[PDB]
């Protein structure tokens, strides 16, 4: 799809069988979910925004299906304001951005 | 043109006599700008992602170029580590999202 930025940009992404609404956020080099249960081994990892620097959850080679287009890639799980997909899996679906 | 996210979406604005490099960032509501001592009035204002909140000034209908096109809108001044340009300019300037 086209998508304008008089609203937010938020999708419909499906990630362990759940649906959820994510910001698509050119704006953020990773992709960080607010709390929630993903399988397997994580890793401790920090990260750094607008506010300073929090703890996060790194899962690695996680299926996500944004929009209806697919990515297997790497989530950060923490206390992001709100969710949102970074350029690492913007990248794996092709977004690009056009003026 | 057509920018990719292989890379921070870094592009050089104007804003007076400062020429910056900011992030086209379609996460970010307002524009918010590293500090600098713009003239006019202005309103404080408090913005929050990741990490936290930081405090800003709020400038409105100021002038800004991004890639040579025209911009003016409200600018929110403050401690931030990166120059953002939001979606209020970035509508400004025809800006989307596609995959
Ligand atoms: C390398 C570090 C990152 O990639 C961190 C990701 C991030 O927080 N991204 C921000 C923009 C940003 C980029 C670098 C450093 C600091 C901030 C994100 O794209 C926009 N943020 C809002 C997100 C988290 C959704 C809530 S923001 O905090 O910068 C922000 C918040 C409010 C706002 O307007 C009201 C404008 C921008």
């Amino acid at each position: 799809p086209q998508i304008t930025l008089w609203k937010r940009p938020l999708v419909t992404i499906r990630i362990g069988g759940q649906l959820k609404e994510a910001l698509l956020d050119t704006g953020a080099d990773d992709t960080v979910l607010e709390e929630m249960n993903l399988p397997g081994k994580w890793k401790p990892k920090m990260i750094g925004g607008i506010g300073g620097f929090i703890k996060v959850r790194q899962y690695d080679q996680i299926p996500i299906e944004i929009c209806g287009h697919k990515a297997i890639g790497t989530v950060l799980v923490g206390p992001t304001p709100v969710n949102i997909i970074g350029r690492n899996l913007l990248t794996q679906i092709g977004c690009t951005l056009n003026f």
